[PDB]
């Protein structure tokens, strides 16, 4: 006669939840299990702000769902509340949810456009210029890897550091200006994903 409160029977409660960032809207990612002595018809539930934006709860079968995009790069750990409700109390219990990374981020360059001036006389060996490509996914995926594209016979860039070096004597009257495309890659071994940067080499010649 005098309700008892229901309790949720979930272990994850005692572990945690990984859902994966690209995971897309609308996918159940768990359901809700809660016990009541009573047997009383449930409701279930998610509290909080945040995990109201990102969390929405089936009230009568507790199945969660996913409301907003996971991102990894923004946000990697959820604390969540859920709620259930015998209708005669709301009880809570927090889970820890942990967003799973994926290569989801092609390289981003930074400070372009990308131009450099420089003297013909500028000898093989010489750096000119540094190419600057970001990628926030982890792991080989966050790791980043410059080339030219199509390759120059004029210039080289390094893999790992993007120092863009002449290895040919330059001649201005043959080329007065290049215009190489940069290709900054990740190193995700199986779905590698990569951006394009111009980069403007233009010769001067100050003694005609
Ligand atoms: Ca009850
Ligand atoms: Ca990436
Ligand atoms: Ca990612
Ligand atoms: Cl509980
Ligand atoms: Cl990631
Ligand atoms: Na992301």
């Amino acid at each position: 006669q005098v309700n008892r409160l229901p309790f949720f029977t979930n272990h994850f409660f005692d572990t945690y939840l990984l859902i994966s960032e690209d995971t897309p809207v609308g996918s159940s990612v768990t359901q809700l299990l809660a016990r009541d002595m009573d047997n009383d018809p449930l409701v279930f539930g998610v509290s909080g702000e945040e995990a109201s934006r990102f969390f929405a709860v089936e009230p009568d079968t507790g199945v969660v769902w996913l409301r907003q995009p996971l991102d990894r790069e923004t946000k990697s750990e959820f604390t969540v509340e859920f709620s259930v409700s015998d209708h005669q109390g709301v009880i809570t219990r927090k889970v820890n949810i942990q967003v799973g990374g994926v290569n989801d981020n092609a390289p981003t360059f930074h400070n372009q456009p990308y131009s450099v001036r420089i003297p013909e006389n500028t000898p093989v060996g010489t750096p000119i210029f540094i190419v600057n490509a970001t990628d926030p996914d982890l792991g080989a995926g966050g790791s980043v890897l410059y080339s030219f594209q199509p390759p120059s016979p004029f210039f080289a860039i390094d893999s790992a550091r993007g120092i863009v070096t002449v290895i040919q004597e330059l001649d201005y009257e043959v080329t007065q200006a290049y215009q190489l495309t940069v290709n900054a890659t990740d190193q995700d071994k199986t779905r590698p994903l990569s951006t394009l940067a111009n980069l403007a080499i233009i010769i001067t010649d100050l003694e005609h």
